[PDB]
């Protein structure tokens, strides 16, 4: 179960978040610990595509090997807070699993600048949820939290000695399928 009403930030710039261009998760902080895998691997490429606010996802279990990919169309609830419903494709946007009541996301945007970011997350899917989901991104993949984001991280009352970080699995992403699939 989700518990946090995660309050988005103040000034949030959409335009600057929303470019086009690519977000990696560098560390992260589930609520429920046994809700995801303790080694991961996660991206997103965020923007507007023909007028659409758009998400593409990506995950990578680096142990299991399971890969999936995502396209959402974003809807605004407020400044930095959205609802997405999201449709699983391969990475040339074919359609696996079609957008479905009951599948979505909720995504806050804590805090960003040009390099880095704070989200929430809550994952609604059938009898698969997940609980509230924290990550801190970055614009490089190999980039350690600056006092920016780790601050951001204090401000929202979390301990980001508690976050796990994911760049020790050799993480190797699809830059472009995830640009690409922004229009998808
Ligand atoms: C970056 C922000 C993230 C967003 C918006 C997000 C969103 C999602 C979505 C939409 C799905 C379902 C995809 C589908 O069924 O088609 C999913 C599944 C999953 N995500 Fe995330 N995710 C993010 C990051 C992460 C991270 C960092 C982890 C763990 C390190 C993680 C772990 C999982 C797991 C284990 C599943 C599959 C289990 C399930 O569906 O219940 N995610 N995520």
């Amino acid at each position: 179960a989700c518990t946090k009403n995660a309050i988005a930030q103040t000034g949030f710039n959409k335009d600057k978040y929303f470019n086009g261009d690519v977000w990696y998760v560098t560390d992260y902080l589930a609520l429920e610990p046994d809700d995801v895998p303790k080694r991961y691997c996660a991206a997103l490429a965020a923007g507007t595509a023909s007028g659409k606010l758009k998400e593409a996802l990506y995950h990578y279990d680096p142990k299991t090997q399971d890969t999936f990919y995502d396209v959402s169309e974003l809807q605004v609830e407020s400044l930095g807070k959205y609802t997405a419903n999201f449709k699983k494709v391969d990475k040339n946007g074919n359609v696996k699993v079609a957008v479905t009541a009951g599948n979505y996301y909720t995504f806050t945007v804590m805090y960003a600048d040009d390099s880095s970011a704070l989200i929430h997350t809550c994952l609604h899917k059938g009898n698969k949820d997940l609980g509230d989901l924290y990550a801190v991104l970055n614009r490089n993949k190999d980039a350690a939290a600056g006092d920016k984001v780790k601050s951001a991280v204090s401000a929202a009352t979390l301990e980001f000695s508690k976050f796990i970080s994911t760049k020790e699995n050799n993480c190797a992403y699809d830059n472009d399928s995830l640009k690409s699939l922004l229009t998808k």
